[PDB]
């Protein structure tokens, strides 16, 4: 996972 919006996984657990 090369993405680096993915730090929003934390709004979703």
């Amino acid at each position: 996972e090369l993405l680096e919006l993915d730090k929003w996984a934390s709004l979703w657990n």
